């Protein structure tokens, strides 16, 4: 049984609760299993947070209200869709770090790396971990879904982490600590594949499942981890192929571009075709593949209305879910 899900970047682009419910409708209609809500990145923290100071119970341009988010989750569960929170750590963190800076600059200075305003200090910093863990505790409560008790998952990020290749055991220790936190709330942790190396794999909590979007290349020029490697160290993977299964909605696209994307998906997508350095659509014959996801990243969607976002995304959701 291979799962299929839709990942939605609501940090780079604003989505109303109605847009999101319409998208979930389409996921359910075509038998999709989950929706991954990527709500925390550099540009914005796009859900309500008592901890971070986003508490308005009024609809606004910056974050889903708590009531809106809970409504969305309940609507999803009623249609047998699991909602997977995605909070990106320790990089891709500028949006919530900027909120901490507002709340408490002393704390900000105690937890941000000295070189990157986008990156939480994962290099063995207890106050940084404690702060993260408080945020995670709020997120794990917010996304509680009793219908899926024992099956909940949370994406914890781990993509494009500066310093992670050199300082790999610190990165892995950090990821293991936040995995511990989510596992205490009976969530399965997940992370992207790209910043884990040969050096870290043996120390990484194999409770993690891996969102495998693009095989990395090490500073040596050597290939980084592939799906067989993950299998060999006890990790399950999901196919998030960066070419076949990424789409960036844009105001410059026409209907013809969406049709082309579907014709491209016809040949480029398969459940087990992963993005490897040698082959962008590499078929893997391992036993550790659990599913796939189409992801809508938000950074090109600047001038799109909500109606136009639906116009581009609905057909792509349907086409992917029926392939
Ligand atoms: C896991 C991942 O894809 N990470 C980044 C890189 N990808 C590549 C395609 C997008 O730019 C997207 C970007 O929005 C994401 O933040």
């Amino acid at each position: 049984d291979q799962e299929k899900g839709i990942t939605i970047d609501i940090s780079r682009k604003h989505y109303t609760v109605e847009t999101l419910k319409s998208l979930v409708d389409e996921i359910s209609y075509n038998g999709g299993n989950y929706v991954q809500l990527h709500f925390s990145d550099n540009e914005n923290y796009a859900i309500a947070s008592e901890y971070l100071g986003q508490s308005s119970e009024n609809t606004n341009n910056t974050y889903l209200t708590k009531n809106e988010l809970l409504s969305l989750i309940a609507y999803s569960n009623d249609k047998d869709i699991l909602v997977i929170p995605d909070i990106d750590l320790p990089a891709h963190s500028k949006g919530w770090l900027e909120l901490i800076k507002k709340k408490d600059v002393k704390l900000y200075n105690d937890i941000v790396t000295d070189y990157s305003e986008e990156t939480l200090d994962y290099y063995d910093n207890r106050v940084a971990l404690d702060t993260v863990n408080q945020l995670l505790d709020e997120v794990l409560d917010l996304f509680y879904q009793p219908k899926f008790e024992g099956k909940q998952r949370i994406v914890l990020g781990g993509d494009e982490v500066s310093g992670s290749e050199v300082h790999q055991l610190d990165f892995i220790d950090f990821m293991n600590q936040i995995a511990s936190t989510v596992k205490e709330s009976k969530y399965e942790p997940q992370m992207w594949n790209d910043s884990i190396t040969s050096e870290g794999i043996a120390n990484l909590d194999d409770s993690f499942s891996i969102l495998y979007w693009q095989q990395s290349t090490l500073s040596s020029g050597e290939e980084s981890l592939n799906v067989e490697d993950f299998e060999n160290w006890g990790f399950s993977v999901y196919n998030y192929n960066a070419y076949s299964l990424y789409f960036l909605p844009s105001n410059g696209f026409t209907q013809e571009d969406i049709n082309e994307q579907m014709d491209y998906m016809n040949w480029a997508y398969a459940h087990n075709k992963f993005f490897y350095i040698s082959d962008y659509y590499h078929a893997v014959e391992t036993s550790n593949v659990k599913g796939s996801s189409l992801t809508f990243w938000g950074e090109h969607a600047t001038d799109l209305s909500q109606k136009k976002l639906l116009k581009q995304e609905l057909p792509l959701i349907r086409h992917y879910l029926n392939l």
